[PDB]
């Protein structure tokens, strides 16, 4: 095996192997398994990036250090390269020849162990070692995921009985702190930096909160190494080597595809003026913004509940008052995604399965869910549900279980975390009369689970003028990107506000009115070339025409 | 030896390497990745020829200029030229002994970084770089594309725990112009010609609508090279060093073989008169054509949302009135391709997955979905989705997502550009309700408005995003007469090619037109009725001795409303 495997004893004795911390229980289990006469083959069951490989390295380290029982001494752990072993054969006899050469070079040392990292690729071959590792001469250290184990193992019972499953789980928060503490000095030596304990704990907690593609002990080490690299690059500004919590938050936002610094302390600057910058983007219903921002700050302060969503908000009031506008601006401010669903399509009995997914064996199972799928895709978004009072009661039971426990289960068994989303529900139901109306239509078991009910009052005529001026200034800045100025007379604004607004529809027709009255005429003048770079658009209302006139 | 490992730092010092234009944040990412103690091997994923070698050359140059932290300020970089070590052996043992020799040589050359061009092809002598992975003390920068990345790296833990993908996107228009200007003086020296900044500007602005082979910073330079070569070679006695935008469009017409006058010399002229251009080829539906042209013009004006698609229109009304022909002539007028899909085949979600390119449902998910690859091939084309009311509601979800954001990502790390695509769907829903016979003694009882059935079929979430909803009316008697006359002249061409002349009375044309027109299918049964009423008796005569090689047949009607055949 001179060219097929790596002598891990020769490697832990020189360097590169890092000390394994907090795995005394699993190491003892692997040792106890290795002391058996027959079937002394440990199998490490875990997931990607949990430190399965670190177990074998720590075992080789304790071997070369002598921190093992004397029965376990003198053993040599070999890590084979499957690239050299399996690939490049291309014929019916070469792979078995390589395999038998490896087995013979293992036979000369009856106390040596072979460790095959990720042993699910060589198996599906496997019938060549089942009689060798059954009870005869060879002990093998296996490392697989739970999925690869439950898929390839447990089917070949002859191989399931020839291996000892060692349940490697991901370490807890404090164990991650201890592991990264033990691993700190090496990165400090490489990057010539220093990590504060506050930065360490913050990095672990932020990796848990935002980075959900890997598991704890590896993504945490990755974020510290990345912070160390960033602080080693910072001498382009000739800064100090200390790595604080700010660098950790920056690198976290860099990695989790999250807006920069939108995680811990710039959030203080945003929540300082959250209600204000909302009231500059939404007009009217300002007490609604006040209560909503109050609840948002209440949740962000760390005083909320972990087994409930960030907030369960009901937006009661007539349409066109900006509930969706409040929601989308809340999403844009906090740098979180937006999830939008309309319960108009889930009012039927059979439609409920579209959210979580059909049970196995039925149509649309491999489609998975839509709610749980989006939530797993974007765990920090704000959930928007239009017309909740239309949803079929099964959707209401789903939402009840969500608001009560803050987690959902995909039809593939995955866990959808809702503790980081803001559950926002809007209705077009709508004061005390609106409250009594809400008591009717909504079951008390649902209302009792709500965080806060937010009422949206009717839009006032000055507010309609303000929103039409908002449309006008948006069109103005859009034209300024083109380079054409625009004038709109006051009576034109009043006519647009009165014509595009309905008490029963709110400001919804305002987009259509703005478009068909302003963009069309101006688009003709601009594209056909009558109005060019340097013109100024005028808007005049004639009561004898009720139309808008213009010029160059 | 040095014939296998090339230090490009010397190339940067001797002026052989120019500084890189832009993409400095990719340099910073690569540097901080090379700074790591573990997983310190950068990987460049992206399109082929977008400046990955250029990124590495600019990074090595910056190290020469010392634009890096003090840890890698003195480090040297090496480029791997596999061909030199590979060729000249033709012996597996010699191949492997050369591999060992180069491994020992680079290990002696420690404290250096080796750049592997197209590492995806080196990994798949796969046992040549595995010594570098097992050693780990050597940093390596590679280059790969999304296809090869998804094929090799995402399934291998030994590679994932070493490499980090650097998503290199194609630069903006102005960044491409900056790169063109940076590479311009040496080519002006080589090609002995002079191009303006407006010349290369119109060059890239034309390439973006001619590019169907490779992205921006891999083709505009080739356009410039072709322009220089032609301007130096096209005239024998003249040497037109002045290379203007007319020269660029001449090269575009010379290479793409589309007439420069139809695409490059017409920027807005056909757009300003698009409506009459369509009305000239489609008989009738003038109101629908006018509405469509006004909508697409309002879109082209640019006073809207740049992310949204060019146009999203639902063509309602009975089929067989030319809505597909309207779309065909719209595609031909804009000079853009026609990407069409008959939504009758996507009534099942396991086919919607194939439409998008979801991993399950279809083999070959490395190539992505149909719609995404199609819009990638032509980011300027028109989209036709017939019978849109048949598609699965997930197609409606995707259409809502596109009409909301104007971009569709793929499960292979690619994006779809819709901001230059116009989407057109056709349906005939509700038109079946215009022929619903009432119960009363009169039972006309309606000129049905299919709008209610339309809003019933398409959820308000979807149709709320329509840029317009175009309604197509019934074809007029003159329109039906023109279309039956077109069928007639087609039959006449066929018969004269056979050698038989044909004549038809105008009354017979009116009869065929008024008989073959169905308010449910428009003029589609016209081909069939023309066939059954004309081609059958003429074929009977053509085979049974009345006419064999030549002859002439006239057509007329009786008082019984029957076709009358007149033989030789
Ligand atoms: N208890 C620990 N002590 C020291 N390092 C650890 C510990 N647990 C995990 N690590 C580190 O986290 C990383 C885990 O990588 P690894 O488990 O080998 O990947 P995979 O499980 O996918 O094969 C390693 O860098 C490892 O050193
Ligand atoms: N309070 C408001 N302030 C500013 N604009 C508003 C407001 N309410 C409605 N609008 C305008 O109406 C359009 C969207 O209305 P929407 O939020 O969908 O109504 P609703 O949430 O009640 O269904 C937008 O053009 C928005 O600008
Ligand atoms: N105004 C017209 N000008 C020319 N041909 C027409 C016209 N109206 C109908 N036709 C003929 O009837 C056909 C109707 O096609 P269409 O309604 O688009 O169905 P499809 O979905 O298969 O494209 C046209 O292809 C054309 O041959």
């Amino acid at each position: 095996m001179e060219n097929f495997t790596t002598n891990l004893n020769q490697l832990a004795r020189v360097g590169g192997i890092d000390p394994l911390i907090g795995r005394e229980k699993e190491l003892e289990r692997a040792i106890q398994v290795l002391c058996r006469r027959r079937k002394n083959n440990p199998l490490l069951v875990g997931e990607s990036g949990v430190g399965k490989t670190a177990i074998a390295e720590g075992l080789a380290w304790r071997i070369v250090q002598g921190d093992v029982p004397e029965v376990m001494a003198d053993c040599t752990i070999y890590s084979l390269d499957i690239g050299s072993l399996l690939a490049g054969t291309k014929y019916r006899g070469d792979f078995e020849k390589r395999f038998k050469a490896l087995l013979k070079q293992l036979e000369q040392d009856t106390n040596s162990i072979l460790f095959i990292d990720e042993i699910h690729t060589i198996i599906g071959a496997a019938n060549l070692i089942k009689p060798l590792l059954s009870s005869g001469k060879i002990r093998v250290i296996g490392s697989t995921t739970y999925q690869e184990f439950s898929n390839i193992f447990e089917k070949d019972r002859a191989l399931a009985r020839r291996f000892q499953k060692i349940d490697i789980t991901e370490p807890s928060i404090e164990e991650t702190v201890q592991i990264i503490n033990g691993l700190k000095p090496k990165y400090e030596a490489h990057h010539d930096v220093r990590y504060t304990a506050k930065a360490v704990r913050a990095a672990v907690e932020l990796a848990v909160k935002y980075i959900n593609d890997r598991h704890l002990p590896d993504k945490a080490i990755d974020v510290i190494d990345e912070a160390g690299a960033r602080a080693r690059l910072m001498p382009v500004s000739k800064r100090k080597k200390t790595v604080n919590v700010a660098d950790i938050e920056s690198v976290v936002a860099r990695i989790a595809r999250i807006p920069e610094k939108s995680v811990s302390q710039s959030d203080r600057d945003t929540l300082k003026n959250l209600g204000d910058r909302l009231k500059m983007l939404v007009f009217g219903q300002d007490k609604a913004i006040e209560a909503l921002t109050e609840a948002i700050k209440m949740a962000r302060a760390g005083l909320g509940h972990e087994h409930k969503p960030v907030g369960s908000f009901l937006f009661a009031g007539p349409t066109g008052v900006g509930k969706t506008e409040v929601t989308v601006q809340l999403s844009k401010a906090l740098g979180i995604e937006l999830l939008r669903f309309d319960m108009s399509e889930y009012m039927e009995r059979h439609t409920v399965s579209r959210l979580i997914g059909a049970p196995p064996g039925y149509v649309g199972f491999d489609q998975g869910g839509l709610l749980t799928d989006a939530v797993i895709k974007h765990p920090h978004a704000v959930l928007l549900l239009d017309e909740i009072e239309k949803a079929h009661p099964d959707v209401f039971n789903i939402l009840l279980q969500v608001m009560d426990n803050g987690t959902l289960t995909d039809n593939n068994g995955r866990k959808a975390d809702f503790r980081n989303v803001v559950l926002v529900m809007t209705t077009n139901a709508g004061s005390t009369d609106a409250m009594e109306e809400i008591k009717k239509i909504f079951t008390p078991e649902f209302r009792n689970r709500l965080d806060n009910i937010i009422w949206f009052d009717h839009l006032s005529t000055d507010v309609i003028h303000q929103v039409v001026d908002k449309f006008i200034v948006e069109l103005q800045v859009q034209l300024d990107q083109k380079g054409v100025s625009l004038e709109v007379s006051q009576e034109a604004r009043n006519w647009l506000a009165e014509k595009g607004y309905d008490r029963a529809m709110g400001a919804r027709p305002m987009a259509r009115v703005i478009q068909d009255n302003l963009k069309k005429p101006l688009a003709n003048e601009l594209l056909f070339g009558s109005l060019v770079d340097g013109g100024q658009v005028t808007v005049a209302l004639d009561k004898e025409k009720n139309e808008l006139t213009y010029g160059f």
